[PDB]
């Protein structure tokens, strides 16, 4: 028997629909407890107290996690972020200086904090000049309807909750072209990946299967209901923001992962971390990522 713990997190993207059908349980046999994490940063801890053995990750919580030689290697890529993630502000801040001074919630070393101090630093904003405060996406949520925050930086659920009132200041598909782009990827540890290697192959056939019939034609994938309720129903979110959510991002063909997977995602990382550094949230740093990639699974 092999029990394994898929630690995911809440973006509307294709590949859900293989979690709905439970495609990976099937395929490899293993009995899957699919637990849901409300950001990176606590996947980041479940890995590396062996409790999670599987986990998708923000490109930012996966450099803190590489730099702190944690023993998990990205064998997958989940998406390129681009508009799915997004700084969502109270109607009455317009421009990028009425940031100042005003409380931007973010989860801490998620890719939307990742972004949001790109952001601060491209529009010549020290990040000491906004308030920036750490709560969950639920919290974000909470805060954000009782007032008690300015705007947040964030993913689905919390980006469409907070722009049925509020305005979009940037988003990462901006963020990214500025030079500072992020990504979500799948991580294994290196026990179970030792241990069970077809299982590990088992999860990123049955995610890059899932992404291929949007790749080829997203207007067709989207037509189908059972993909859009599948994604709702994952993600939390409304069926008629699914569409928009899914467009938010460009996902990899088998040719494009094996490609990313053998140099690219290691010059993220190094980058990645690099700015985290500058930035003060991580002490030390790398030249080298490659302990922490690998196209061996795809
Ligand atoms: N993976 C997602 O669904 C949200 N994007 C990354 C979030 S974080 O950076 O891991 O916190």
């Amino acid at each position: 028997m092999v029990n394994v713990t898929v630690a995911y997190q809440t973006s509307a993207e294709p590949a859900k629909v293989a979690q709905a059908d439970n495609t990976f349980a099937k395929e490899s046999g293993a009995t899957v407890d699919w637990r849901k994490f409300d950001s990176g940063a606590s996947i980041v801890r479940a890995l590396a107290s062996g409790d999670v053995q599987i986990g998708n990750l923000g490109s930012s919580p996966l450099a803190v996690a590489a730099s702190q030689q944690v023993p998990i290697e990205v064998f997958l890529l989940a998406s390129k972020l681009g508009n799915s993630e997004a700084l969502v502000v109270k109607k009455t801040i317009s421009k990028p200086e009425d940031l100042i001074g005003k409380r931007i919630a973010v989860p801490f070393i998620s890719t939307t904090h990742y972004s949001l101090l790109a952001a601060l630093k491209h529009w010549g904003i020290k990040p000491g000049q906004v308030e920036i405060v750490n709560l969950q996406p639920p919290a974000i949520i909470a805060a954000w309807q009782r007032g008690d925050i300015d705007g947040a930086y964030v993913w689905a659920p919390a980006v469409n909750a907070l722009e049925k009132d509020g305005k979009v200041l940037t988003d990462s598909e901006q963020v990214g072209q500025w030079g500072a782009p992020t990504l979500d990827v799948w991580v294994v540890r290196k026990d179970f990946a030792e241990k069970h290697p077809e299982v590990v192959k088992a999860f990123a056939k049955s995610a890059i299967d899932a992404q291929q019939p949007y790749i080829a034609n997203p207007d067709v994938w989207l037509k189908q209901p059972e993909n859009i309720s599948k994604l709702a129903r994952l993600s939390g979110v409304p069926e008629g923001d699914v569409p928009g959510l899914v467009k938010g991002n460009t996902y990899l063909t088998p040719q494009q992962q094996t490609a990313e997977l053998t140099g690219p995602v290691n010059k993220a990382i190094i980058d990645t971390a690099q700015f985290l550094k500058e930035q003060g949230k991580v002490p030390a740093v790398a030249n080298d990522y490659s302990q922490y990639v690998t196209s061996r699974f795809v």
